């Protein structure tokens, strides 16, 4: 049987350690972390998702204040709030729940955001460090991936990763940092062999790559499924949990194979949210530095 | 034996077409795109071809010499008196620079609009999310190169060998990547990335499993014969003075589907790219 990766207790190991550390930050003379988390519309889960956010930045020390506004505001309007909140000194976060209508592009509302208070790392000029492996906000999920395989000591430095997914805000992200090289000043350097596979890579092809992998990430949205004559012996499975949601692992059968795998639910929602508290609390540090 | 890329014949093709297509446009009330490029030290041959591509196609390029002791303060004050300079169009920063010299601090201060390298970090961060962007000319290069000589890419199995941010990384981005999107540059094939800590096992079983090989370590007989699937595409990206790539080209040859040579594969096809970053700089420029 595979250990289990637990992403909820490892989320609540790490918001202990976030509560501590800022504290001792705040201590030095600062102000505790803010963050502003911009609602559009009245989507039931989308305010479940931002409630989690607030009590995770409750339970570390951060500052948390959510802003509502109707599903029928404009661009001008949403990009209007953002500017503001931009200029705003008091604000160290700035995140826009994403699922904004369709009267909005989401790419204008991304890079409309500060770079320096982007915590979600979606801002092209973070995306843009990240891929030439120089220090970033880096996109949350991608960095709970990350946080996963180093805090249960996952070999990755030459091991052969695979990644089932090449999405913009998490695939992608995810296969940057497993092939970072770690000397680079970003320091999130994994140095695994990454395969991108995707949509359209054949299932054949996708199925002979999975068996020689140690380890596997599936991020995409769209069904996959991982059998266990897919998984070599021992190998890493993480499931995002990307998709109402469902899940892309045969556990039963893959848990008798795999070294180590997500179980069931995965927990990398909330490993997810202590990587926006994170990201809060490395901004507002940055924002004093500077 | 491999089918011949021939780079070179492919980049005077492009450069014809480039030359005919900026006349039509400066022939509209616009000014010959122009191009202003930056040499610290000694050796300047790449930039005498860069010059020499600019006069056929049409663009108006000149060499700014700089010694090798300039400190950064000075050269990104040259930089930024070429970003307000408004007969100027583009502007290059022939890498390599001194140790002193801090890379990434120099590609921040050329002006995204006028960073015909496509080194900019907002260019790169374009690039990495499939907008239309500077794509950097090395990989715009393999691309177009990928689609002019008809080589499969879909759902196909590459490798690209390198993460380098310039030519490795940018490469590796939009052959995976979904040509649905807006930049319609992505090649939807499934790409592993192999780099310097790749066991020597693992890589040569990556090579042998792919269609398609792209290789820019700078590594002289990476590539070795026992390593390439039959009918295979190999893309040599490595140029090293021993002027040779990262595969053994004579042995590779009696395997690979098609090869690229070295000297004569990406090389003129890369400054080829270059002007038609220019070109597409200077258009920007004058639409905006």
């Amino acid at each position: 049987m595979a250990r289990i990766l637990d992403g909820k207790a490892l989320a609540m190991e790490i918001k202990k350690e976030l509560k501590q550390k800022i504290a001792q930050w705040v201590s030095l003379g600062n102000r505790a972390p803010t963050i502003r988390c911009i609602i559009v519309g009245d989507d039931p889960a989308s305010h479940t998702y931002v409630r989690n956010k607030v009590e995770a930045a409750k339970f570390v020390g951060i500052d948390a204040l959510t802003i509502n506004r109707d599903s029928d505001i404009t661009e001008e309007q949403l990009l209007s709030e953002i500017q503001n909140l931009n200029e705003d000194n008091s604000v160290d976060g700035i995140l826009v729940q994403l699922p904004v209508p369709d009267t909005i592009n989401e790419r204008r509302v991304c890079d409309a955001i500060a770079p320096e208070k982007d915590i979600d790392g979606f801002h092209i000029i973070n995306i843009g460090r990240l891929c030439v492996d120089l220090p970033t906000i880096v996109p949350a999920t991608a960095l709970a991936v990350v946080e996963m395989l180093k805090r249960f000591n996952i070999d990755t430095f030459g091991r052969n990763a695979v990644v089932i997914g090449r999405s913009k805000n998490v695939g992608m992200p995810i296969a940057m940092m497993l092939h970072s090289d770690k000397r680079h000043e970003s320091g999130l350097g994994m140095d695994a062999t990454v395969t991108i596979c995707h949509r359209y890579t054949p299932k054949d092809k996708l199925e002979a790559y999975c068996r020689n992998a140690d380890i596997i990430i599936t991020a995409t949205g769209l069904p996959k499924l991982i059998k266990a004559d897919m998984v070599k012996p021992g190998a890493t499975i993480i499931d995002v949990g990307i998709t109402r949601l469902v899940g892309d692992v045969d556990y039963e059968e893959v848990s008798k194979i795999a070294g180590a795998i997500t179980p069931v639910p995965g927990g990398v929602g909330p490993m997810t949210v202590a990587m926006l508290m994170h990201n809060t609390f490395q901004a507002a540090q940055s924002q004093a530095n500077k």
